[PDB]
């Protein structure tokens, strides 16, 4: 099934414990955002895997250039996962896959803004297996099918996709029949009045449609 | 014209590893850079930190925000940054915000030119009003041997008559000075060649006295 991500954006630790402490054993992987990485340094991965090392814990810093000195900080840090955000140069996503490597983790090409089919393809080429489509920063409404197309455009190019971008519980139905590895939710379950019926309703309905 | 600046990058893992080259040559540059190193290694305290140390010095927190430019942009200039950087590909309505918020504390946003980007883009920036960009050769193209050529200094020539303050970074060595000879550069970033210098103040010193020389 796809696996259900939290996205800790907050500003401090603290603030991602208020929602850590009711949801972390709801969701598959702990995600610590952009937010967190730049409120609080890579001590966020440690102190978030520590607390929760049976879940997959995400650096969110969608590092754009020192691929293999950023992925090594987060690494070192027990990260699972980094993101490498898109218009990074090519070189920079290889040197983060090669540090991944040595500490059996990987990394994922966030798709966040510009970015192309040709830098796909250079991506998959070098070895990358994992992508972050986003649903654009004005389009949040409605996930139309031109995302839908793309998202079963690089699933057919070997990735495995994660879908974001205030994903809502509803938005679910429309990805049926595509194998997306994981749906991250921050807002819609950080914010929700019951943040753990939150995370199960989305666990709920992603077992009723795959 | 004006000459061109000297900023040093704080590409430290931890902020005592960082003041060990503050406390040489803080006084011997124009620009303090908060490393996306350092930014990530202790976070926006980084920022916070160097300005409070150093309260008349322009100091830049290197972020290369992607996303959510309001909300990562007010951080960091709650923190007290001078400029902060937006990575090239952002949507941009996330360098506005960032701008917006920029323009409520006094500071500015500059687009950081790391990897892949179009002059259509370029325009879009300046239309949005960004002042400052920083071309970029990537660190990780640098160790796979890629070097300053031609097509960079054509590239930095343009987005100059664009009406960008253009800044130079990666991997810049004393000697790649005199490439850039009759254009006018806002802005030069040096971390390793002078961080890792045998005397990190002699190296800041050689490089503004070559800057004065060069565009003297
Ligand atoms: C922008 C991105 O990195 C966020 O973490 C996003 O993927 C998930 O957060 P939302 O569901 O709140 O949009
Ligand atoms: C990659 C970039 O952000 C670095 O700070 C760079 O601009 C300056 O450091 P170097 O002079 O060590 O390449
Ligand atoms: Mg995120």
């Amino acid at each position: 099934l796809p696996m259900l991500q939290v996205a800790l954006d907050n500003q401090t630790m603290d603030s991602a414990y208020e929602t850590t402490r009711l949801i972390a054993e709801e969701v598959d992987i702990i995600e610590v955002g952009t937010i967190l990485c730049v409120g609080e340094g890579v001590r966020a991965v440690r102190d978030l895997k520590a607390l929760y090392p049976h879940k997959i814990v995400l650096a969110d810093a969608k590092i754009a250039d020192a691929g293999k000195i950023l992925s090594r900080m987060c690494f070192e840090a027990n990260a699972d996962w980094v993101t490498v955000i898109c218009c990074a140069d090519i070189n920079t996503a290889k040197g983060a896959l090669d540090v991944a490597k040595e500490f059996n983790g990987d990394v994922q090409i966030d798709l966040t803004g510009y970015w192309t089919w040709e830098q796909a393809q250079q991506w998959r080429d070098a070895g990358i297996g994992q992508v972050v489509y986003h649903r654009s920063v004005d389009a949040q409404v409605a996930w139309g099918e031109a995302d839908i197309t793309a998202i079963k455009r690089l699933s057919d190019m070997g990735f495995k996709v994660t879908v974001a971008g205030g994903l809502a519980l509803e938005d679910l139905p429309l990805f049926k029949g595509i194998p997306i590895h994981v749906f991250i939710a921050g807002r819609s379950i950080r914010d929700a009045a019951s943040p753990v019926e939150a995370a199960r309703q989305f666990k709920r309905s992603i077992a009723e449609l795959w």
